[PDB]
């Protein structure tokens, strides 16, 4: 309870599935919310869905949109004071392997799961260094930031590099006494409405040879991990990976 | 607050530093504890020191004694009930380079700090799984636990023994759905009295070259993610590693 | 002797370092070898140093430039016979923490460390599989593919990037049956003239803390280790990294 | 050829397999060879096999047998001159879980596994450091340092311990310049005699699900990356682990 009590927190794609479950969590731990999506049909639904507009709000945005950056911390802060903690969850998926990968997959996928969490990272870290906010960077890899997929050739690329870039800017905010911390946090196999319209998604997912527990996770799963991270609990820890997988990478 | 309603936790070496704050915490969140120790002089004293006997109690022993395993679930389950939780957390250490320790020393850091936590990760399965208390197994490695240190020979062989032994346990309880996770968690360096008895132990752990935070962590930075993984929000999390190191490793 | 008898060998940045030692004992060990750089005026000279034209030429080619891919790959298989081997070890860095990296700085090294290793990855499995040549990819990392500095953010980005992609593409190379391999490499400080031309840069990479074996490596170290990963010597190793470090990562 | 002029090597469990394989490439490759295994009647008959006694003898000793490690160094120097090379290759494997390990089969596999690594390791030091050998400890581990087996838990315990114990030795060698190596060798399944023994065992190791080759590998992938490793080529290399798994541990 109150966990993330005075917390200001950005979360990128934070309308459905992982991202809504963060932004509940965050909410019920005493956290004030701005959710993200490239959508705004969505958004101010979800927001309400969480709570009220004193507690979580809706700002459309692209994270491969660099300018929006700006736009979106200057509007969080608007509403609620300074930012204490960004969550970059944005992310898509092409389901190719490299050697099928178009040009055109392979750039924009790297614009929102790479280009978008480096301009999170970096506007993160100027706009919430220095102010004893106790301030957190959360950025969503996956348990393809760990092993290769044959399947997901650019989605392995960007969640590789977000994976090791997350450990350079913890090491530099440590180093500057920013108060400033950065860590990676890893899902294995998680139920959703997107996982739920996939035929046979679930059910191959769960299959001991992928998901050793024989069933995948839930959105709160990833939802708990990313308070202890958010709050000061955790203020010891950064440039660290935290897998959630159900023992995926154990295997 | 009541993150580990109905818990029954053992904590081995839970008199002091790490172990304490994490018996501290468990307590405070709703858990039923037992901390141990080799000796009995300290233990009745640290267990009051955190709350009544209906809430944490002493039990002596040495984790290297395997007969007292049995005897120490059976105190725990006589006192509160059925263990659902067990942090293996005593260890000792051996200030040797590999070419330099004896095997004396050998033997009887591996006792404590290899068989005693195979011991109880044994035990634990066998008395935890197949009875719906959503059982967690928390092994203590540390930083050592991944990278090696020129003068800690034996203890990295501890370390990387119990890190990857965690991740079978943990792959079998999940594959036999015994409702037992097994995960390890993995501290930088702490300050505790026995650090502070070591003349620039601590400002030496603490220059960036060895922490890049600039300074070492508190019992409490253990406990917390002892928390998260021992309460029912980490019921995804098998077979992997929690590391609170203030960077060490990430450089 | 004649360790990679028949093989045709592509390497990028070919000119200097690193990968001209690899150009050299690619050569020694009887491989064709077509090896690139941005510019003209020291890849002939280069070359020559080398070998004859019948060993070893030179093909002007920026590695982020993608139709630049196919016309090197087809100018390799006139002068010697279809590439067997790919060594993309093209790279740059840019010296800048995450938080100070501009956007050109970002896409630029990108451009170079991230997209043209996926081209030339991409290429190579299409254009050497399935052809019974032992066909084998080395993608060029570093210790920043798992460690970070805080002053190469992007670099760390893109190491990590490179590093599991090449999995991906291990995965699948192996799963198809393709007879390609993809493996990467992990130099830590090597002394070049460009080191030598940076005052300090050597003392400072030598030190203890960074380096542990007190001195840097030179070039024909990662040299070697290309040649057993270009060999069929390596027939069983795909998916991996290889470090040659110095011990940089074990502490 | 002639990579190991003028080497010295010991091979523990030299007499079958992978052992057997090193020992047959390290002769080729200039390398003078003790052998070993617990037994008498094979050991005479491999090293025949391979060369004569000029080239390569063998010694019994179960690498459990601390005092039998000194009688090993020493008949090995009496045959050939002072040691450079160790490979710690003997090894057994118990089919159990944790859960169902017994102590005695724990106590049993952790002699050979993780004692006789030790013994080995720093016998190895004391002998083979500064007398400018070039002088290598090539640690075998296998996939099961880096990933659980359900029903390899003493072994996955054993595999862990020598991965991260070998750093610490390789740390200290680097750092007090004793011109020693030690670097860990990460096999995935290899076909043998002793597999093939083994009803429907490769067939099982050959599923895409645990090797993505398809396939398993055989002793000579194991002996390649030794030569590598025991040579001068890897003067560089220390600290590091060097996998060879047909793709096992990439997924
Ligand atoms: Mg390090
Ligand atoms: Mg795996």
């Amino acid at each position: 309870s109150n966990r993330l009590d005075g917390k200001v927190a950005i979360i990128t794609g934070g309308t459905l599935g992982i991202g809504l479950a963060i932004a509940t969590k965050f909410v019920e731990e005493g956290a004030k919310v701005m959710i993200t999506d490239r959508h705004s049909d969505v958004g101010e639904k979800a927001a309400k869905s969480v709570g009220t507009p004193d507690q979580i709000q809706f700002f459309q945005h692209d994270s491969s949109d660099e300018d929006g950056w700006t736009k979106l911390f200057d509007a969080t802060e608007k509403a609620f004071g300074p930012v204490s903690t960004l969550v970059n969850n944005a992310g898509i998926a092409v389901n190719k392997s490299v050697e099928e990968t178009t040009t055109a997959e392979w750039r924009k996928l790297l614009a929102v799961n790479l280009d978008g969490v480096f301009f999170g990272t970096r506007l993160g870290i100027q706009r919430m260094k220095n102010k004893g906010l106790g301030a957190s960077i959360i950025n969503m890899s996956s348990i393809e930031g760990f092993v290769g997929d044959p399947s997901l050739g650019a989605y392995n690329a960007s969640k590789g590099a977000v994976r090791i870039m997350s450990k350079s800017a913890a090491l530099d905010c440590a180093l500057k006494d920013y108060d400033v911390r950065v860590n990676t946090v890893h899902p294995g196999y998680i139920k959703t409405p997107l996982v739920d319209d996939l035929p046979g998604a679930e059910e191959a997912m769960s299959q001991r040879t992928k998901t050793p527990m024989g069933h995948i996770g839930e959105p709160n799963d990833i939802a708990y991990i990313c308070v202890y991270l958010a709050s000061n609990e955790s203020k010891f820890a950064t440039g660290s990976e935290f897998v959630v997988d159900g023992g995926y990478t154990a295997q």
